[PDB]
């Protein structure tokens, strides 16, 4: 499988991990502009994009991923454990943003 993540940080120090079934497939440091990050995997389970180094000044915006050619918008995903919403991390779904450490789930490969 081929997976492309389109994402940015706000300050350029942010780290994200592409995970499949809980296995980290690849980690990247983001820049302050949307860019594409691509990895391959034989794994087939639940895809997550996780922000792992939250700190002052650091937040992640994930536009979408592409899975074997299918674009899956971050904001179309019901599960986002990092968005700051309703005064808490993970207070709602359907967001591009990871403010807190947490992940967006994009369903199975
Ligand atoms: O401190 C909890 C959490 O805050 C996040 O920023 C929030 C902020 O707390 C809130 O006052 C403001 O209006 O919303 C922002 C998010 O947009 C911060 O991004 C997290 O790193 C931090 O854990
Ligand atoms: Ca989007
Ligand atoms: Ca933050």
């Amino acid at each position: 499988n081929s997976i492309t993540v389109r994402a940015r940080g706000v300050n350029g120090q942010e780290s994200v991990s592409l995970q499949v079934g809980g296995t980290t497939v690849q980690t990247w440091t983001l820049t302050t502009a949307m860019q594409d990050y691509t990895a391959s995997t034989s794994l087939t389970g639940e895809i997550r994009v996780a922000f792992t180094n939250d700190a002052t000044g650091r937040d992640v915006q994930v536009d979408y991923i592409v899975v074997n050619g299918q674009t899956r918008q971050a904001e179309n995903q019901s599960v986002n454990t990092g968005v700051w919403a309703n005064n808490q991390c993970g207070g709602s779904g359907n967001s591009e943003w990871l403010h807190c450490n947490g992940y967006i789930s994009f369903g199975n490969v």
